[PDB]
């Protein structure tokens, strides 16, 4: 298992416009459009995305390219980050990921609020660490998708994901 293997699984793959657990407008696999009520101004972001006059539906291919470029991203948000850097750093292969996976679900800032949890996966402390992660708005809005994010973290398996 990878990365892409492991978002392309928490995320889906949907073709046309649709809606996050947020109801904001989204394409492809999790790649935020707007945060904006309109489906007209998801649209025109989606076009300016791609490069070309959509109507809201993308092929699997223009979906895989904005998958790249937003794990790319994640990874080199993480790289520039003074709070996220030296965490990352200190994590294995596979805590990396659930890392990286966090920051693609939530962007860097929102990540770099978790401050007490940094601290215990900089520190290894793995269970202590589960505890903290889980007591937040993002594991009761979305409890399946952190609870396997947490697996990763405190086994530093891929053990969540071989079931799904």
């Amino acid at each position: 298992m990878n990365i892409f293997e492991m978002l392309r699984i928490d995320e889906g793959l949907r073709l046309k416009i649709y809606k996050d657990t947020e109801g904001y407008y989204t394409i492809g696999i999790g790649h935020l459009l707007t945060k904006s009520p309109s489906l007209n101004a998801a649209k025109s972001e989606l076009d300016k995305a791609i490069g070309r006059n959509c109507n809201g539906v993308i092929t699997k291919d223009e979906a895989e390219k904005l998958f790249n470029q937003d794990v790319d991203a994640a990874v080199r948000g993480i790289l520039r980050n003074a709070k996220l850097k030296p965490v990352y750093d200190s994590l294995d292969a596979v805590r990396r990921c659930a890392l990286i996976n966090m920051v693609f679900q939530m962007g860097e800032t929102g990540v770099a609020g978790f401050t007490n949890s940094l601290r215990m996966l900089q520190q290894k402390r793995w269970d202590e660490a589960a505890v903290n992660l889980a007591k937040s708005r993002w594991y009761n809005q979305t409890p399946n998708r952190a609870k396997r994010v947490i697996t990763t973290f405190r086994t530093g398996s891929w053990d969540a994901y071989k079931n799904l």
